[PDB]
């Protein structure tokens, strides 16, 4: 069986027999889609772990063209043994650096998979602290961060055991700056990390209650209570943004941070759940200038930089949320590129990402996709990725998401 | 029960509408097609006439619903109904729609399109019932004054004109435009493109049928009217029918020197009615242009008018990378213009703002009452701009009710010559 998407732009028409391999669920049933849902739908048994974990070894051997070897029967063996005897198993390095890179590949909100091979594996399955994971990080984002000159890294701390042992970053990303609810009702810094700063807070991080403050790492090892460790502020590369026409554009006092750094999510390999995972690319521009700084829930600087650009805002068509909203974004690139500063702009990004696509399907048979996510929040149809059919379907090894750890951990302190 | 959440407003929407829908969607538990332009072929009875127990299930549902609708399920009048039913299908293998089911149900057609944004207007449509029709000359008749009421000076009304249903496929009345209004497009000899570069096969079925092509860049097609299934015929809609818009900016002088209009009346014509069964497979329906539809789609996609290139010199934008955004900064200047032009001129549009709020408006209006809104992201989402538009924020569930507007073959891959 086939499945056929089409480019209503070029009338490219690709052919996908990948999604036959597809395992976990969409949310989607025959009769409704649930595409635009967010999040759709304790521990793996014996007898659920041995299938999973072949499927893998099975993949693993097949793309490494070992398929059936006798390589290919003693790791079958050796982590049947394992699951028997442990009720789990242990990744070998190779096939956790293949794991890591085809979640990456196979995560089909992201948009900038062309370089999913290139993809640094740090191991910290040795991790047994939260000091521990604090070095492990902090390497990950100098190495990450590589003065400007950004590298995709993740690094992958110890696997699920009992589900009572779960190592976790608290943060959602790396580095995000603080969010402080005012007494008026007024919030200073990020809206959306109020929350996490009033947990910070709580566990003793004493706040410089400014517009960017960056957040402290709140590290969880081995299930127990969650840790606070200021990231270097040397390591923490930041761009204050500009624009290249409007000189007042600095007076906003904009700046953000260079690495985007997703710490929240879960690993999973071979059933094997990697539950602190971080990892991190560079920016495409959008997302910074489209949501951190323009949604409603988050900076929400369309209203000034209106009022700066003397935009007529007495009326909705005047465009005047769009006028100021492609500005802001120029300066985002400007800014960045000005720094060197790695980034990408939503236009080369998903242009990348049909090349991506198609090179996706000629050599693997598809390539899952999520259109409502693939498709930036600005100029959406003047991307090539807005009239570009993609397929969504769930492919593993993948990056999950998983409850936030407030809501799930139980504190054993005093 | 299914949830939707709002992640702007923490607003969530219990949908229990969906347990109503009768038509695949394309997806599974296992793959998601909700990019997909035509994801399913599923329809609800076989491509042409329909055997008794194929149709009657759908009429009686139909009849069922109507007359649920208007509380009087199971009353003397819906059972007389069946029966009659029942007797013109077992005599004429269909049956006709009364007139209020007809309205009912074309309403209910809009009101059920999960991709328009504009359904907060559902139940003001006018419903022109042209089941009476049986020249391409009387179709084109009943299209000109479908027009005509719909144009109303600038001031634009919702209505729908329908033809007589198929009955056995070999007689469809079928309007050959995608759209009653739209531009010619033309091969250069070059071979760059004059025109709309969509409607260059279907200006190309025009010339070949006889149109005498102005070959201008802005030449309102004729109308290709078929009707009883015969050869289409062509006519030229009167120009005074055909409201236009000049478009211009309000800053930039120049933006009226690039030569650019739009008609105002955007007027489906190639879809397909579906009630209880019956397919009306020409039913032109007509509303009111979202900016957007003009000003992004039309004019900036790169197989339509193109005009970024245009547009970004005349704004002396640094056009060499893609970093600059100098297409994104002249979409806007487009739109503004589209915009402003259109109300200038008192022809009614609405911004991708104020619709996509009213869109928000109608969900929760329709999951209060009813129960739920099937509603495609990927079409409610207007084409720039996405994220500071409420919708953009907004989960919707997808699904297929009926009565609906369905997706039919271009008639000239399937049409056999007289
Ligand atoms: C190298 C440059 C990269 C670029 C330009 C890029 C671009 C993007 C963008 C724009 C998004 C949507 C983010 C949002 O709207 O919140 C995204 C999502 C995502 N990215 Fe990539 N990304 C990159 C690297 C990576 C890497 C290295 C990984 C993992 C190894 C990754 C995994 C993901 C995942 C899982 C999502 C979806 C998150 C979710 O579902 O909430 N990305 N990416
Ligand atoms: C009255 C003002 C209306 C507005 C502002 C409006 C707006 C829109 C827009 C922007 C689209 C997407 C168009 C595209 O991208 O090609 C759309 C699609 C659609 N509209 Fe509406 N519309 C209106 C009236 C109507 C009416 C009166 C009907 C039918 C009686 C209707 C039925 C549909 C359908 C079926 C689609 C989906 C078309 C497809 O799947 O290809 N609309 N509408
Ligand atoms: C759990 N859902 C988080 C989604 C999210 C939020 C965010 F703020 C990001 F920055 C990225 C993201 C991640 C990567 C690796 C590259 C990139 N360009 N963006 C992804
Ligand atoms: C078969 N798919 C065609 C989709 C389409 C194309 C188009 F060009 C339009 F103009 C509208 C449309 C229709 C109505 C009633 C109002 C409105 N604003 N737009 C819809
Ligand atoms: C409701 C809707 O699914 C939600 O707002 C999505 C839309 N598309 C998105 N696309 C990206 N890249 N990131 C997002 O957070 C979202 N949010
Ligand atoms: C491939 C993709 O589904 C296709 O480009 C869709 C996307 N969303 C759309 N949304 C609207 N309103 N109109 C369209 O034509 C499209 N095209
Ligand atoms: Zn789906």
């Amino acid at each position: 069986r086939f499945l056929k998407v089409k480019n209503w732009e070029t009338e490219v028409v690709l052919t996908d027999t990948l999604h036959l391999k597809s395992t976990l669920e969409t949310g989607c049933t025959e009769y409704i889609c649930m595409g635009s849902i967010m999040h759709p739908s304790d521990v793996a048994t014996k007898d659920q772990l041995f299938p999973l974990a072949k499927e893998f070894i099975d993949q693993y051997y097949s793309s490494i063209k070992r398929f059936g070897s006798k390589a290919h029967m003693e790791r079958l063996e050796e982590v049947n043994k394992e699951i028997d005897t442990t009720s789990t198993y242990q990744l070998k390095d190779t096939e956790l650096i293949y794991g890591a890179k085809h979640a990456w590949r196979n995560a089909s909100r992201c948009v900038g998979r062309i370089q999913w091979s290139k993809l640094q594996v740090f191991d910290a399955r040795d991790c047994t602290t939260a000091h521990g994971m604090f070095n492990y990080i902090c390497n990950h984002v100098k190495y990450a961060t590589n003065k400007g000159n950004l590298r995709s890294a993740i690094t992958i701390f110890p696997q699920r055991t009992d589900g009572k042992h779960d190592f976790r970053v608290w943060n959602s990303q790396l580095i995000r700056y603080a969010g402080y609810k005012q007494p008026d009702g007024s919030t200073l810094g990020d809206p959306a990390n109020v929350q996490f700063t009033e947990i910070c807070i709580q566990q003793g991080w004493k706040p410089p209650r400014g517009r960017f403050d960056v957040l402290p790492l709140l590290l969880q090892a081995n299930g127990n209570d969650p840790e606070l460790f200021q990231i270097p502020p040397e390591l923490v590369l930041e761009v204050p943004i500009r624009h290249p026409k409007f000189e007042w554009f600095k007076d906003l006092g904009l700046k953000w941070y260079g690495l985007p750094a997703v710490s929240n999510m879960l690993l999973e390999i071979g059933g094997l759940e990697f539950s602190a995972c971080p990892f991190s690319g560079w920016y495409m521009g959008t997302e910074i200038g489209v949501r951190d700084y323009c949604d409603n829930s988050r900076y929400n600087i369309l209203e000034e930089v209106a009022k700066k650009m003397n935009l007529d805002m007495r009326k909705t068509s005047s465009l005047w949320k769009d006028q100021a909203l492609v500005e802001i974004n120029i300066a985002v690139l400007y800014s960045f590129q000005s720094d060197k500063v790695t980034i990408v702009d939503h236009h080369s990004a998903t242009e990348s990402f049909i090349k991506h696509m198609e090179n996706e399907y000629r050599c693997r048979g598809g390539c899952p996709a999520d259109w409502v996510w693939i498709v930036p929040p600005m100029s959406g149809s003047i991307t090539p990725v807005f009239h570009q059919e993609m397929l969504n379907y769930r492919l593993t090894p993948s990056f999950e998401y998983q409850p936030d750890p407030w809501n799930t951990h139980v504190w054993k302190l005093v």
